[PDB]
RNA sequence: UUCACAUUGCCCAAGUCUU
RNA sequence: CAAUGUGA
């Protein structure tokens, strides 16, 4: 239940690609390094400010200590070479513009143990050895630059971002170093964030409240002033040489602000004359203080990142500030090492260390994509070609004959008319038709409506008046809560089918988007829209097997309150196709699935109810896990998934197969001739499958971008087998899992994380629009609210 | 709320110390 | 999913 399985081979199917990764190789010394343990008194500095401590304290005792040491601003020192310790503590005292230093020898850490890990000698690879090499590479960046995560960015030299709003592009890079089949790798990666300019607060000012300048005007702002400039500026740094944190923004001028006025306490003491005196004042330090800085004598501090969301237009300036297709990014990249020079790092020298400037060649292989069997009389069979294929001349495998079907429009009659609903129902049923799902009929019912308090009797009315009701159709105005309230109706309250329409695709029609509707809809009810070729599909098919897809999705930043969402789907056919959902709220931010049990032991029940059969195998597909996380979770969901199994029958001990599934990291791959590049994004092709030399030492992972990249670079999914009582051969799960990437119902695409795992993402976020507003007795609230009807548990509502 | 892809938002990481 | 783009 613990260990993750060993690699049991290398794939070999689909012809072989030249690509680039941007992994940078890295040569480590074979020598012991050695490791000291810290404190620093007091310690609730800010991890920067021990960094500054450690700094000073390196030459302040120069002497007959430390005669180029590496520190992780917090607790471990390395030395490339030995100091004179002892083991003893060695406390000593450092003083910077008041702080206890004690230094204590704790182990010695062999690169040499690192080589062997790396080789086949050692069965695993030592934490802590990677953990220092991180501490090496980032010790001169992380004082150079602004640390963000595992990431570092600064001011570009000689350009300017402009984002509005006091706000601006720093550009930067990630940085990471990972263990491989081949060497160490340095993986780098650009990214850019959002950071408040370091100006002074005047000027802050004047871009959140759109001034061209100050003194227009030279009256006290009116409060709608001062209460938006307050959101802005509250919890930012200013500075004078001393740094305050801004907590409140006074009402009153600095002219009548008194404590004495600001205005006149800065005449007398400070001998300064405030030029803008009808302005408020920034309270700064303790909240329960009356410490008040005038907004002429305060800048931000620099580096200081947005956390605030950015506004929409915000978003589409940073938008087309970083927007790059594949080999722009390449490109840059690449330049970004050659300018970053490693090698002459100081303290990356200190330890020997070397990093290759150029990206690491690495060679892949482009699987072929399955057959997409169709129905109808032809039963046509589509070619995915480079990731894609279409409807066209064909019919889904189960099409449903909607007989009964109602049209609700929420959109003002003008904009809405009689005759667009009528020509949208002509051109609907006319694709439906082509497609094998014959809607047979006008609709019904066809009203008009407004607000959200129309909804539930509307929908209750139709419920109880139209025996065999299978759809309503609802027309939106655009982004409404009624859409919110339509699907708590629908899917929690009523338990009706419901496809809602944006006014716009109502108005104007066009073929493609009508027939990506049609997929919902026949989806939504019941229907099947295609199956992967049945003697095209992997070995695994030959017995009873289901298809689990978990996901967690916690609140956005700076939430502290709402809860965390997890979801998990089953397959319920042999194809695999249909799929039913379970969805829990759980713990803010928290990770490992809580009821994963329970939510397994509904879907294995609902799969033999559907098939007549109890799967052998279990194949669980689990998005969103970080590497640290691993051990944690499949402690948990592992063995969550045997109690399911126990508790169900027997001595029911089907195999399982865990996979994490990582969309979200910073490996891209590149086409290393311009030949092999696909589309105007110039990226990798839908297929393309990379299980060595980049990948894990000895365990089983691969990543696989199964998707054909549209813009931008692509992001190649990553999978780790954390788990595997069936055995699989990496070919068959390679394919397997490309193969499950065709399954996905919403279009005719390969999608870039396999189907059960999808849907368990769209699970997760209508759990979460069924919470909007309302997020043990607070528990059982939310609880509820994700709690679909009985007539939707079977459903797939969430397509 | 036709859909996918891409950027950010999500576990780990990161962050958090005389007017 | 939301914002913003590229696309069908
Ligand atoms: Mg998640
Ligand atoms: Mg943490
Ligand atoms: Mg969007």
């Amino acid at each position: 239940a613990f260990k993750p399985p060993p690699r049991p081979d290398f794939g070999t199917s689909g012809r072989t690609i030249k690509l680039q990764a941007n992994f940078f190789e890295m040569d480590i010394p074979k020598i012991d390094i050695y490791h000291y343990e810290l404190d620093i008194k007091p310690e609730k500095c800010p991890r920067r400010v021990n960094r500054e401590i450690v700094e000073h304290m390196v030459q302040h005792f120069k002497t007959q200590i430390f005669g180029k040491p590496v520190f992780d601003g917090r607790k471990n020192l390395y030395t490339a070479m030995p100091l004179p310790i002892g083991r003893d503590k060695v406390e000593l005292e450092v003083t910077l513009p008041i702080f206890k230093v004690s230094i204590k020898w704790v182990s010695c850490v062999s690169l040499q143990a690192l080589h062997d890990a790396l080789s086949g000698r050692l069965p695993s690879v030592p934490f802590e050895t990677i953990q220092a090499l991180d501490v090496v590479m980032r010790h001169l960046p992380s004082m150079r630059y602004t640390p963000v995560g595992r990431s570092f960015f600064t001011a570009s030299e000689g350009c300017s971002n402009p984002l509005g709003g006091g706000r601006e592009v720093w550009f930067g890079f990630h940085q990471s170093v990972r263990p491989s089949l081949w060497k160490m790798m340095l993986n780098i990666d650009v990214s850019a964030t959002a950071f408040y300019k370091a100006q002074p607060v005047i000027e802050f000012v004047c871009e959140v409240l759109d001034f061209k300048s100050i003194e227009e005007q030279q009256k006290p702002l009116t409060d709608s002033q001062r209460v938006k400039f307050t959101k802005e500026i509250k919890g930012l740094k200013v500075e004078i040489k001393r740094k305050y944190r801004v907590c409140n923004v006074t009402r009153r001028p600095a002219s009548h602000q008194t404590f004495c006025t600001v205005a006149q306490y800065f005449k007398d003491r400070h001998k300064l004359v405030l030029r803008y005196p009808h302005l408020p004042c920034l309270q700064v330090g303790q909240e329960q203080k009356h410490t008040y800085l005038p907004l002429e004598v305060c800048n931000i501090v620099a580096g200081q990142r947005c956390i605030k969301k950015l506004t929409d237009n915000q978003t589409s300036t940073m938008i087309r500030a970083t927007a790059r297709s594949a080999p722009d990014r390449q490109e840059e990249i690449s330049k970004l090492m050659r300018s970053a020079d490693f090698n002459t790092d100081p303290y990356v020298r200190e330890f020997g260390i070397m990093v290759k400037d150029e990206m690491t060649d690495v060679t892949g292989r482009v699987l072929q994509p399955p057959s997409i069997l169709y129905g109808g009389r032809n039963k046509a069979i589509a070619t995915p070609v480079q990731g894609v294929w279409d409807m066209r001349n064909k019919q889904f495998h189960t099409g449903i004959e909607i007989k009964v079907w109602a049209i609700a429009c929420f959109a003002p009659q003008r904009q809405c008319t009689e005759v667009h609903l009528k020509s949208f129902t002509e051109q609907l049923r006319k694709i439906s038709r082509d497609a094998g799902m014959p809607i047979q009929g006008q609709p019904c019912f066809c009203k008009y409506a407004q607000g959200a308090d129309s909804v539930e009797p509307m929908f209750r009315h139709l419920k109880n008046t139209y025996a065999g009701l299978q759809l309503v159709v609802v027309i939106l105005p655009g982004k409404t809560p009624v859409y919110a309230e339509v699907k708590r109706v629908g899917d929690t309250v009523l338990g009706m089918a419901t496809q809602c329409v944006q006014m716009k695709n109502v108005q104007r029609t066009t073929p493609q988007t009508l027939s990506n509707l049609c997929l919902k809809i026949n989806v939504k009810l019941g229907g099947v829209n295609n199956i992967l070729l049945p003697q095209g599909r992997p070995p695994v098919f030959q017995q009873p097997v289901i298809f689990l897809g978990a996901d967690v999705t916690h609140p956005p930043a700076g939430d502290g309150k709402k809860p965390s969402i997890a979801a998990v789907v089953g397959s319920m056919d042999a194809h695999p196709n249909r799929y039913c959902a379970t969805v829990r709220v759980q713990q803010h931010r928290q990770e490992i699935i809580q009821d994963l049990a329970a939510m397994v032991r509904e879907l294995l029940i609902q799969f033999y109810k559907s098939t007549r059969f109890k799967p052998t195998r279990i194949i669980f597909y689990r998005d969103g896990v970080s590497e640290g996380q691993f051990q944690q979770v499949l402690h948990h969901e592992l063995l969550a998934i045997r109690e399911a199994c126990i508790k169900l029958e027997k001595d029911y001990q089907p195999g399982i197969t865990f996979i994490v599934v990582q969309k979200r990291h910073h490996t891209r791959l590149f086409c290393t001739d311009k030949n092999e590049r696909v589309g105007k994004s110039g990226n990798i092709p839908a297929g393309t499958t990379v299980d060595t030399k980049i990948t894990h030492p000895t365990e089983f992972d691969f990543y696989l971008c199964s998707h054909a990249g549209i813009q931008g670079t692509s992001r190649p999914s990553h999978y780790h087998v954390l788990w595997d009582d069936n055995r699989f051969s990496s070919d068959e799960l390679q394919i397997l899992t490309y193969q499950l990437c065709h399954t996905y119902v919403r279009c005719t695409r390969s999608v870039s994380i396999p189907a059960p795992a999808y849907y368990a993402h769209l699970v997760a976020f209508r759990a979460r629009y069924h919470l909007v507003d309302k997020e043990g007795r607070d528990h059982q609230a939310l609880a509820k609210a994700v709690q679909v009807h009985q007539d939707t548990l079977r459903t797939m509502y969430f397509a």
